[PDB]
């Protein structure tokens, strides 16, 4: 019956650095999926599910 | 019935340094799933599942 | 009945330096799944299940 | 009497991350020299002297 | 009387990853010389003295 | 009278990973020289003299 935050963090992301040299970078899908090169990512779910990088195959009924 | 939160971090990520050269990157997939490259991510879930880098192959019923 | 927090961190990654020299990354995948490369990551799950990196086969039913 | 180059590289900086979380940072000098926060610096010289990062006191004569 | 280079490097810095967390950084310098915080510096000298992180306190003469 | 090179590498710093995590940091400096922090430095010096991190007191004459 009392929330009280005072500099309260939740799902941050800071201070990042990347640097990503390449030469090459393909991808081939054939009815599936691919999920590549999630970097940095923040987030929050209340009263539900959360997924970042998720990756699914098919779903047949 | 009292929360006193203060600085309080959940689920964050910082001051990362990242650094990566590569001369040739493929991926190929055939009717499945794939993930690559998850790098400096955070999250918080409440009342519910949370799955960050997830391959799922393929749910038939 | 009573939560007093200060400075409390769960689940925080920080302070990481990488470097990742390659010349060559492949992934070939056929109906499976495939899960690679996942760094500095973090989360906090409340009523539920979280996982970080799970690769899943096939639910068949 | 013959110089064949391909790809030479000299005095060459490259790829570099860098992350730098400071809270305070005071630099109190008198009367000498002070140098700081020199990062991914490159040259080249020919037929004279170089100095990256040099403090030099102070010369009398 | 012939010079064949390939794929030659000379004073070279690449790749780096770097992190620095800190609070506090104090120099307090009084005539003198301070040099601090050099990082992936790179150089070439050719008929002539480098020097990267030289301090010199005083020449008197 | 004839030089051949091929993949000749001279002076070279790569591939470094470096994570400094400090409270304070002071330098208190009267009238000498202080040298602190050189990291992933390369150099390559032809008919000279090279110092990197060289500290010199005081030269009376
Ligand atoms: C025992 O049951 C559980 C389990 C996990 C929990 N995690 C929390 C986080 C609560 C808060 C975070 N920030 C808040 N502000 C700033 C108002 S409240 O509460 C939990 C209770
Ligand atoms: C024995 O005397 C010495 C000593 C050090 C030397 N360092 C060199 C470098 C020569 C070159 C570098 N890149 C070149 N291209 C691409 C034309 S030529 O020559 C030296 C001779």
């Amino acid at each position: 019956v009392l929330y009280v935050g005072s500099k309260t963090k939740e799902g941050v992301v800071h201070g990042v650095a990347t640097v990503a040299e390449k030469t090459k970078e393909q991808v081939t899908n054939v009815g599936g999926a691919v999920v590549t090169g999630v970097t940095a990512v923040a987030q929050k779910t209340v009263e539900g599910a959360g997924s970042i990088a998720a990756a699914t195959g098919f779903v047949k009924k």
